[PDB]
């Protein structure tokens, strides 16, 4: 149990690293959950990649403009769509005067400019990137195969997951941002950090996720009269100061290159990168997750955002609350330190 919800950081030996589904099991039996994110240091002999040196070479389709607009730690952002570039150039970009990390003192230091300086030269993110870059015959960890509750209900019942457990490329620079979000469906992510300059989390217990949806709710209210989980978009910019005035408990934390964050069904976070970086994440499940996929709030005025139908899921795992359920009376609150 971990009755602070504070986040916790994982250095396996290689012999405990081995298979991430059994570590995973064993990081919740230690609270990890309860703060909704946690840290994984693989050991020091293990390598995904060789070499990166071939990743220049790699087109960025559609590189994002981020524009942010507020003021005093509330702020919205929006993209405009950007030429395609690649990894060589956009590096070349992120490094230039214009663009390049400032000179700073501490994390702590860089975390108040980036605060400071969100409202000036629009930074280019090259997000959402469909890929990997592990080396082919990398078998653990590997971020394009986990072998989870979604792949088995993709192979065995074939069951469209909607690309969900599909891996993707985030090529950073400083001050590129991920805003405020929970995962689709609540689902856990997986983040790896392959190289570059680091990347800095903000996340919130699962069990006061309610609390900073009413806070956002009081804030963005016409963001919030559009649709029920306005979160979802992506969109929306909170800075600790004023999680820390309207007493939203959180926490923070740098990853660094070589390192894992796994994020936790209905674990908000947010976040924003120190440099050029270059990250690969999917979302996974376990069937822990499925009593949140089943109360999952979901985006209400976008067609086609991602939704996967539960039933599979809840016939095939919670074959004693199927009937109930489609019934309309499987009436549970959830218990996140569970
Ligand atoms: C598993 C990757 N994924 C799926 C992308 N599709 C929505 C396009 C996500 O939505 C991850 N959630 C956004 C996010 C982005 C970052 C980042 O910008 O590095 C860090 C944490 N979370
Ligand atoms: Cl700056
Ligand atoms: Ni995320
Ligand atoms: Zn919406």
């Amino acid at each position: 149990l971990n009755p602070s919800c504070k986040i916790m950081t994982f250095r396996p030996s290689m012999e405990e690293f081995r298979e991430f589904n059994k570590y995973l099991a064993y990081m919740e039996s230690k609270g990890a959950h309860r703060a909704g994110l946690a840290k994984v240091i693989p050991p020091k002999e293990w390598k995904p990649r060789q070499c990166y040196d071939d990743i220049d070479n790699l087109l960025i389709p559609a590189p994002i403009q981020q524009m942010v607009t507020g003021q005093s730690g509330l702020f919205t952002q929006y993209n405009i769509q950007k030429k395609a570039m690649t990894v060589k150039e956009f590096r070349q970009l992120a490094n230039s005067g214009k663009y390049c990390t400032p000179r700073y003192l501490d994390y702590e230091d860089l975390e108040r400019k980036y605060w400071k300086n969100l409202t000036f030269v629009a930074p280019i993110y090259g997000a959402d990137i469909n890929g990997s870059i592990y080396d082919e015959g990398v078998d653990e960890w590997n971020i394009a195969r986990l072998n989870t509750v979604l792949d088995v209900v993709e192979e065995e019942c074939g069951i469209s997951i909607e690309g969900v457990n599909t891996p993707y490329l985030y090529f950073g620079m400083w001050k590129t941002t991920f805003a405020w979000h929970t995962e689709d469906m609540d689902l856990y992510s997986i983040n790896y950090l392959h190289f570059g300059e680091p990347k800095s989390w903000y996340a919130i217990p699962p069990e006061h996720g309610k609390r900073l949806e009413r806070l956002a709710q009081g804030f963005f209210p016409s963001s919030s009269q559009g649709c029920d989980a306005f979160l979802r978009h992506k969109m929306t910019l909170i800075s600790p100061s004023v999680l820390k005035k309207y007493g939203i408990p959180f926490d923070k934390i740098t990853q660094e290159a070589g390192e894992f964050m796994i994020t936790f069904p209905y674990g908000y976070h947010a976040g924003f990168n120190h440099g050029f970086n270059c990250a690969e994440s999917t979302n996974f499940a376990t069937v822990r997750w499925i009593d949140y996929g089943k109360v999952a709030k979901l985006c209400t005025c976008r067609k086609d955002m991602v939704k996967i139908s539960m039933d599979i899921f809840v016939r095939k795992f919670q074959p004693d609350r199927y009937q109930l359920w489609k019934q309309g009376k499987d009436i549970y609150t959830i218990d996140h330190t569970k």
